[PDB]
């Protein structure tokens, strides 16, 4: 019969965050062709059936992904680097560095991801791009440019580049900065508000209902997003199926998403970078635009986000995993 498939995700069930999006999303995409659900952690009263396991993030599951490996030695191991393990702990951390050893198969979510692997992990190594539905690219006014960033504010969303950008434009009244997530870390929450009660056309609008995020994603002329690292952001597909272009951080994951040859990239921590392209973005509103160039680019990459092409490459995944 078809493989009985358990996916791990260390988000709690129901989270608007990527690693419950993605779990969701790949259980969604493989439901034709196998019995799949998801959990927090391996096993359960209901291990006995499982033959698959696609495990995320190398550090946070390597409690059950241990368990899979030790029940189950050589067969049945995916473990997908979500990005914290990809571009921070597999460096150091040894229940990383088990998890990646264990995997019959390990899975990064742009192109960009083995790179980052240890060169004897690569033979193993698969990418999925991650997708998102399409949104009608909307027309815009000219009159002011709306920047839009979303993320739970922690310290590998680099939220500080955002805040100082939106601190260089302080005065501008024809730049308007929405800000979308939670707060999370300490003391970044706090950050925002002062910078909101400072700087009027800089808002941080807390954690949004995913529908509402991509609303406002679709709506925004541009998507800045200035993280430190990531595993290949849902946030930067969401922007590109809606036909509004990015603002990146010049970062593997990032690179990864928008292309080697992107023209929207400012370098890690440049506040002083990112306010230019703003500015820029802000002169062009005819065509010949910043804004007009980077949406031609981004309408190059947005069939990477097609759900027809993350379920080929997932049925690839299973078919080598059982
Ligand atoms: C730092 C890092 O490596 N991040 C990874 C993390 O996702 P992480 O949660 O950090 O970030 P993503 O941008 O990928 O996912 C956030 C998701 O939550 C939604 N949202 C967020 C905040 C909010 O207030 N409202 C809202 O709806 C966004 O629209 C998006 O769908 O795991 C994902 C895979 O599992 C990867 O794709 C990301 O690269």
């Amino acid at each position: 019969s078809n493989p009985s498939l358990v996916i791990v995700s260390p988000a709690l069930p129901g989270a608007n965050n990527g690693n419950w999006r993605t779990a969701q999303r790949w259980k969604a995409l493989l439901s034709p062709v196998c019995s799949a659900r998801v959990v927090q952690q391996w096993p359960d009263a209901d291990a006995s059936a499982d033959t698959v396991m696609l495990a995320l993030h190398a550090r946070r599951s390597a409690e059950s992904i241990a368990h899979w490996a030790h029940a189950h030695p050589g067969r049945g191991l995916g473990v997908v680097l979500t990005g914290t393990d990809l571009y921070q702990d597999i460096g150091s951390d040894p229940q990383a560095q088990r998890s990646l050893q264990l995997a019959q198969r390990l899975v990064v979510l742009q192109a960009l991801g083995a790179e980052a692997l240890p060169p004897e992990c690569r033979a193993k190594a698969r990418v999925v791009y991650q997708s998102t539905s399409a949104r009608a690219e909307l027309p815009k006014s000219a009159r002011q440019l709306r920047a839009v960033m979303v993320g739970h504010l922690r310290q590998v969303k680099s939220p500080q580049t955002l805040f100082d950008a939106a601190r260089l434009l302080c005065g501008r009244e024809d730049i308007r900065i929405d800000h979308i997530g939670d707060a999370g870390d300490a003391g970044l929450g706090e950050l925002a508000r002062a910078l909101a009660s400072d700087c009027p056309g800089y808002r941080w609008l807390g954690a949004l209902p995913h529908a509402q995020t991509r609303q406002r994603i679709q709506r925004a002329h541009v998507l800045v997003h200035t993280s430190a690292l990531e595993g290949g952001a849902h946030v930067i597909m969401e922007a590109v199926r809606s036909g509004t272009p990015v603002l990146a951080s010049r970062v593997p994951g990032n690179v990864g998403m928008l292309g080697n040859d992107y023209a929207g990239y400012f370098p890690h921590g440049d506040a002083a970078a990112l306010a230019a392209l703003l500015e820029a973005c802000r002169a062009g509103q005819r065509a010949a635009g910043l804004l007009d160039s980077l949406r031609t680019q981004c309408a190059l990459r947005a069939p990477l986000f097609d759900p027809r092409a993350e379920q080929a490459a997932l049925f690839q995944l299973l078919n080598e995993l059982q």
